[PDB]
């Protein structure tokens, strides 16, 4: 046909950018291809293109195709509470009403849980010995048991909310609201939230339950939205960044090294492991309300962009000598949480479970190192979050 060129996916380097997107970036930041539906759509590239396209309060989140899927189709999504296909005006209130209670200072204080959960599965690993899949025992878990504690969630039934959580984590977030997990999940919520309603607590739950509704907006199905919404977004995100990041330091010794010597590098390594790995492989999915100008280029009403956070964030114009990853850089403002109004809520929190998770790894396991080489390794090349299958280590 007459399509534009198929979006660049192949990496011959897996911790690399797909081999195409520089040529592009480089010669047209904002261009059109062809993506997985068959569909062609805008394609933008460039760092400073990418900020301008998210910062435009007028792009919807609302869009016509799902590029990123074999038949284009977007299935039926959850409603209000669950943000990440709300436009304004209600995805404004329905934000400011989850982030009053979802604060960085509850972030914060989860630091001490975050650090027993990452210690106790560590102490499993350890009691049984090498080689063990990190992904399996380590990478998965964490997270939902931390959202776990963010939700109050007690000891008794961890094993479940577990289950449950494991079970979502290998859907898409986008076709949760129609698959089966999803149903079982609903489920574990509704009950989730009236035993809170019964017995309030000191977690999220129980203080959005009672936090200042002036519009009348929190019934149960907005607090199971917004929980749901946000176990779904932490799990598989946080599970990959852990499993690809522990890859690429033992794959970098001198990086890993420089750790080692001062660990006060924690911050900014982790800042450089986000920015180096952006695991949203794909490009986040926006289309245009009015007509407009990305880069010199015209927009039209109705058409799509996908906006290519890990292109953005090895664009040169950003910062110097992007393929090498350097973990004493001084932090850039990556776009591996997007960028404007639906940058992710939880960057907090996902920041201070890898700076606890990588600080507690290496410090607890200075030998670790991989079982099998990186060659043998299996990446994600086909999921929506990139990372490893699995991820065999010993020491
Ligand atoms: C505690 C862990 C996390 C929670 C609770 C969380 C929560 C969320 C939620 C609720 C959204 C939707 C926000 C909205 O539309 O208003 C979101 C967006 C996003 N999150 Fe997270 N997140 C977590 C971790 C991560 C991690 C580890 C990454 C990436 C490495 C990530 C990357 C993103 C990105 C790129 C977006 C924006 C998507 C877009 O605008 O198209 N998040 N996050
Ligand atoms: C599990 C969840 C409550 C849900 C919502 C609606 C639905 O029909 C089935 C399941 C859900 C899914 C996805 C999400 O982003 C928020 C909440």
């Amino acid at each position: 046909t007459a399509g534009a060129p198929a979006a660049p996916k192949a990496r011959s380097c897996p911790f690399l950018p797909p081999d195409g997107i520089a040529d592009i970036r480089a010669a047209a930041p904002v261009t059109r291809a062809t993506f997985t539906s068959g569909h062609e759509a805008w394609l933008v590239t460039g760092y400073e293109q990418v900020r301008a396209v998210l910062r435009d309060p007028s792009f919807s989140v609302g869009v016509p195709h799902a590029l990123h899927t074999q038949d284009g189709v977007v299935t039926q999504k959850p409603g209000r509470g669950s943000l990440l296909w709300q436009d304004a005006p209600e995805h404004t209130d329905d934000r400011k009403l989850l982030a009053k209670e979802f604060t960085v200072r509850r972030m914060q204080a989860l630091r001490p849980n975050i650090q027993r959960i990452v210690d106790e599965h560590l102490d499993a690993i350890e009691a049984r010995g090498g080689p063990v899949d990190l992904v399996k025992t380590f990478a998965n878990p964490v997270p939902s048991m931390v959202i776990s504690d963010l939700f109050g969630v007690p000891a008794e039934r961890r094993a479940e909310f577990q289950e449950i959580a494991e079970a979502m984590m290998r859907v898409d977030q986008d076709a949760a609201a129609t698959e089966a997990a999803g149903m079982r999940l609903g489920g574990l919520l509704y009950q989730l939230v009236q035993e809170r309603r019964a017995n309030p607590g000191d977690d999220l739950i129980s203080a959005l339950i009672t936090t200042e509704d002036p519009d009348g907006v929190i019934d149960d199905m907005f607090l199971m939205n917004a929980a749901g919404t946000l176990l779904i977004a932490a799990h598989d995100t946080t599970a990959c960044m852990i499993g690809l990041g522990t890859a690429l330091l033992l794959d970098r010794p001198d990086q890993l090294a420089l750790l080692q010597k001062d660990p006060s590098l924690i911050g900014n390594a982790v800042e450089e492991l986000l920015r180096y790995l952006t695991i949203g492989q794909f490009g986040a999915e926006r289309v245009a309300t009015q007509d407009g100008e990305i880069g010199g280029v015209r927009i039209a009403k109705g058409e799509q962009v996908v906006t290519h956070l890990l292109s953005a964030d090895f664009d040169p114009a950003f910062v110097e000598d992007p393929e090498r990853f350097d973990i004493t850089r001084r932090p850039a403002p990556h776009l591996a949480f997007g960028f404007g109004a639906h940058q992710c809520i939880g960057q907090q929190l996902a920041r201070i479970e890898l700076q606890i998770v990588f600080g507690t790894l290496f410090r607890r396991f200075p030998t670790l190192r991989l079982a099998k080489p990186v060659e043998e390794l299996r990446f994600r090349n086909d999921m929506v979050f990139y990372g490893v299958h699995e991820l065999p280590v010993t020491w």
